[PDB]
C-alpha cells in the first residue's frame, strides 16, 4: 500500500501534534484526524477538485493540499481544504548543506506521494505544482502571507483559513486602490458565481502589479484598474438581483 509518513494533518486549530500516516485507496485516501475522538477520515479521489504539491522552498513546511468538491466532517466541522504537512527542521557549512539535502528530499518524497495519489485516480486528478517565482505578498486574512498560482488555481496554503481559487472559475479580477503615489494597492476575485463572496487580497507590494497584469491576461481573466476600494455590497446585490 502507498503510504506518506509522519506527517500532521490541517485544519487543526488547537489539538496537540499527532504524527499520522496517508494510506492510498482503491478509491482514495485515509488518514487520521487531527482530532482524537474523530475515527478514520476517508476522501474519494472524485471528491477532490483540487491536488496540490507545494514544495517547501521559502516556507518552513511542505505541503500537499486537497481541495474538496463536496466538505467533508472533520473535528464536527464541515470542511473543504485538507492538508498534510511536515516541518522542514557538523561546521555551519555543512549544516546548511545539510539542510538544503533534507529540503530536497522532503519535497521529492511529498511529490512522489502526490503523484502516487493522481496515478491511483486513474486520469481523475492530475498534480498542481504551486509556482514560487510567479507569487507575491498579500493579505487575504490578517498577516501578510505569499500566495502562488499552479497552472489552474491561485493558493495561499500556509495560514488558514486556506484559500483556493479556481481560476476557471472567476469572473474578472478588479484591481483597487492603485494610484500615482501609493506603494500598495488591492486585488478582489469575482466569481462566475455570483452568488459566492469575492475574494480580497489586500495590501499586494505595487512592484508586482505589471506582473500580475500578464499573469492574470495569461490566464483569461479579465481585470479592471480602480484608484479606489469598491463597495462590493452594493456591487455584488446589483449582479444577484438583475444587470
Amino acid at each position: 500500500t502507498k503510504r506518506l509518513d509522519q506527517i500532521f494533518v490541517r485544519p487543526n486549530p488547537d489539538t496537540k501534534r499527532v504524527p499520522s500516516t496517508v494510506f492510498i485507496h482503491e478509491n482514495g485516501i485515509r488518514f487520521q484526524s487531527p482530532l482524537r475522538t474523530d475515527s478514520r477520515i476517508d476522501i474519494l479521489f472524485s471528491n477532490i477538485k483540487n491536488l496540490i504539491f507545494q514544495s517547501c522552498k521559502g516556507e518552513l513546511i511542505v505541503v500537499i493540499h486537497i481541495h474538496l468538491k463536496n466538505p467533508i466532517l472533520m473535528g464536527k466541522k464541515k470542511i473543504q481544504d485538507v492538508q498534510f504537512y511536515r516541518e522542514a527542521s557538523e561546521d555551519e557549512l555543512e549544516q546548511e548543506q545539510e539542510e538544503r539535502r533534507k529540503r530536497a528530499a522532503l519535497d521529492k518524497e511529498f511529490k512522489y506521494f502526490a503523484d502516487a495519489i493522481a496515478e491511483a485516480s486513474n486520469g481523475l486528478l492530475t498534480v498542481e505544482n504551486t509556482f514560487r517565482d510567479l507569487g507575491f505578498q498579500g493579505v487575504p486574512n490578517r498577516s501578510a502571507v505569499f500566495c502562488m498560482p499552479t497552472t489552474d488555481c491561485l493558493v495561499q496554503l500556509i495560514e488558514p483559513p486556506f484559500l483556493v481559487i479556481n481560476l476557471e472559475e472567476v469572473e474578472i479580477c478588479i484591481l483597487e486602490r492603485v494610484q500615482f503615489g501609493l506603494k500598495n494597492f488591492d486585488m478582489v476575485f469575482v466569481y462566475k458565481d455570483f452568488n459566492k463572496p469575492v475574494t480580497h487580497i489586500n495590501t499586494v507590494p505595487i512592484e508586482s502589479l505589471d506582473f500580475l497584469k500578464q499573469w492574470l491576461t495569461d490566464m483569461d481573466i479579465p481585470y479592471t484598474v480602480s484608484t479606489i476600494n469598491l463597495n462590493w455590497a452594493t456591487i455584488m446585490k446589483s449582479l444577484q438581483d438583475d444587470p
